[PDB]
């Protein structure tokens, strides 16, 4: 840590930058550093600007009249400024710096004393694990890695402690704001931080279903909610379990639905159901109206491709920072699933300029089958939700790679038996791409099943033999020992995949919540409703509907009173169970 | 059965009959010691049953609308043309694949025919294997007790 | 029933080392010890929200250990007054 502030005061150095002087190191220098190794939130713990830009004081800037890039509110420039009294986070001022130099027991001690206790703790979870992976090569990246799962342990237990006493209490202790952090609300905090363990705990699982099934209740079952769905009137019945039931709150039937078409689920539902038939719809304009017009049914396919990929246009203008336009998209460069969206798109853009071109509606018959399927790799990429689904489809992501694995074995290793087949009979059919048919195509046939034992069957021996050879060294080896390769490596990672897919979990529901209740045929409106905004608008200050609660004042200090109780709690019991441990007691 | 003008619908609503009672056939078999002890573990699977084949079923669907769209299938009647497009799909994975009618595109119908059950018989037939196996080894002494 | 009422009373107080003391000068051993097993996960559904919920919960099978142990020793010796002794009322 200490090298990054050897560089920062010389890439912001005396005369450039800093552009009176700066060998000085003072506070806006460390916190420029430390928002490096936090990430895109907002202005660091210290102040930067105007007021106490504290970069540029060892040349005469001047006073109180200046108030640009120099002293403003405080008293004296003595090559200082005063007292800039505690800003408000004087514990964690010390927990910051205790960390950075790798001193672990040197600051266990400090964190007892700590006011913001649960983002503290989590804070410093990631600033070890973003430095333990800049360097050292060793023996303290281990060390600081150590400390960080250290620190995440120490995290949960005092939120474990705070989530059994009064639970709804402990879910507002989660999603709030912390002045002393740079905003930066606990949940969000956590999961740059990557955070296996801290996010699979319980309640942090549970408060994501109380977001998700956002108004109704986590007890409705979920073959029961689909047909109160199509069914609109069924949904006014005594059938669904809502909340503003449970409170007789329905004075207007439509803010039933209003409360009920918002909730997480049937939007994700609306646009599955939307997604499961406009391939059905495509499923249409195959079979029958294979035609080289722009037909009456193909006319919204391209109103369709218009809809889709502008919620993407929403996902760009969605939350960036506010000068890089070109280095956010990396981040959707860095999802192959991305990459398996658009992927999709531009196999359109291969497929339609051969739809509209009236001579090639054979290879507009054979190139747009796959675009039918290429799609259901996206149909089952929004398909990891269910709880028997989810964290073991993680299973055939332990095995994408693995995919073009055993396929490039086995099929290979048909061929092994694809040219051993036609060789000693004298097989005579042949066409211009049918002699592939009865040389080529009729060897994977006989393997599920499709064997011309009349044809395949002098030569009748060693036909028994190969047969029997072949289909030793799949149908045992390639078979039921890749079984074995699976279910170990399903033994495996399994706990992982567990709290992977539990960590994976909050990542569709961000993408669900803020987003308003339209379908897929009526998102278009949306997508103009907020451009003739800015029509009237010139400023993106519409609205902040991300979890992000702030709380007031009087609250802040009921809930903080409360969990520094809860620390002092949890505190005493490791310092009990450490001196229950027997080899502590070998020791004593 | 009284209705006569139903014989039909009469024939064709009271064989699921045969096998509902069928379920409650084996209802009243839980009782042998090899039998009891681990048709508890399909107890651990009567919601799963409708996931794996909501699951397969649903993605036999994903070889089954692909299967008949490259070749010109021309078979088409009054409810068995979805015989000569849909129920033709499924006849095809426990063998029924009529070779001469399923066989220019040789290559390719050589291609997702490995392609997709490479998805099936590996992915949804051995590591659904693990699935069962470990949760037998789970709450087996549960399911004993 | 002289024992048995401190032992109701013992119980749904939660007095986990106070109610140990008094199944020992039990007279109807078995059920007394199997019947706070179901005192004990009645009302651990009940309500705490926690932290004694499950301390009920883990005293519930604490007796109930301590009621085959009981039975395992009387199983043993005898087995056919064992037996006579399950199903009395």
């Amino acid at each position: 840590f200490h090298s990054k502030l050897q560089k920062v005061l010389v890439e912001d150095p005396e005369r450039p930058a800093c552009a009176p002087a700066a060998p000085r190191l003072q506070m806006h220098h460390v916190a420029q550093v430390l928002r490096e190794l936090l990430g895109d939130f907002t202005q660091p713990l210290y102040p930067r600007p105007r007021h106490n830009d504290r970069l540029r004081l060892l040349l005469p800037v001047p006073h109180v009249k200046l108030n640009v890039q120099g002293v403003s509110l405080r008293s004296l420039y003595k090559r200082s400024s005063g007292h800039v009294t505690f800003t408000m986070d004087p514990i964690r001022d010390l927990l910051i710096w205790a960390i950075v130099q790798n001193r672990r027991e040197l600051a266990g001690i400090i964190w007892a004393q700590s006011q913001d206790c649960i983002a503290a703790a989590l804070a410093c979870s990631k600033i070890l694990k973003e430095l333990s992976k800049e360097e050292e090569d060793t023996d303290s990246s281990e060390e600081m890695l150590a400390l960080a799962e250290e620190y995440e342990h120490r995290a949960i237990g005092v939120f474990t402690e705070c989530y059994r006493k009064d639970e709804e209490r402990a879910q507002k202790l989660l999603t709030r704001v912390s002045e002393a952090w740079g905003k930066t609300t606990c949940l969000q905090l956590a999961l740059e931080a990557k955070d296996m363990k801290f996010v699979s705990h319980g309640g942090i699982q549970a408060f994501l279903t109380k977001v998700w099934w956002g108004q109704l209740s986590v007890d409705n079952g979920l073959w029961r909610v689909t047909l109160c769905m199509l069914a609109f009137p069924l949904l006014l019945t005594g059938l669904i379990s809502f909340r503003e039931k449970r409170l007789q709150d329905v004075g207007t039937p439509a803010a039933r639905a209003r409360a009920f078409f918002t909730a997480p689920v049937v939007v994700f539902h609306l646009n599955i159901l939307s997604y499961f038939a406009f391939l059905c719809l495509f499923a249409y304009v195959l079979m029958v109206d294979f035609q080289p017009v722009p037909s009456w049914c193909e006319c919204a396919i391209y109103l369709w491709l218009f809809s889709l990929v502008c919620e993407e246009m929403r996902q760009l203008f969605y939350d960036p920072d506010e000068c890089g336009l070109m280095k956010k998209a990396a981040l959707y460069f860095s999802d192959f699933w991305n990459k398996l969206d658009v992927g999709a798109i531009l196999l359109f853009v291969a497929g339609l300029t051969c739809r509209l071109i009236p001579a090639t509606l054979y290879p507009g018959r054979v190139i747009l089958s796959l675009d039918f399927i290429l799609f259901c790799l996206r149909l089952m990429h929004i398909f990891t939700i269910s709880k028997t689904l989810g964290p073991k489809i993680i299973i055939v992501k332990r095995m994408m790679k693995d995919v073009f694995f055993f396929l490039f074995l086995l099929a290979v290793w048909v061929v092994s038996f694809g040219v051993a087949k036609q060789a000693i009979l004298i097989h005579n059919e042949r066409r211009v791409d049918w002699l592939f048919r009865g040389a080529v195509y009729h060897s994977y046939l006989t393997i599920f099943g499709q064997i011309p034992g009349y044809i395949d069957g002098f030569p009748e021996w060693l036909t028994v033999l190969l047969l029997c050879l072949y289909l030793l060294f799949t149908n045992i080896l390639l078979l039921n020992l890749l079984i074995a390769m699976f279910n170990y490596t399903f033994q495996q990672v399994q706990e992982h995949t567990d709290q992977i897919w539990k960590f994976q979990r909050h990542d569709l529901i961000e993408e669900y919540h803020g987003r308003p209740a339209a379908p897929p045929p009526f998102i278009l409106l949306s997508h103009l409703q907020l451009f003739i905004k800015r029509v009237v608008l010139k400023t993106p200050a519409k609205r902040h509907k991300q979890l992000k609660n702030k709380l007031e004042k009087n609250e802040e200090a009921a809930l903080l009173s409360w969990e520094i109780y809860l620390k002092e709690n949890y505190l005493q019991n490791r310092q009990f169970q450490q001196k229950q441990r027997p080899e502590q007691k070998i020791e004593d």
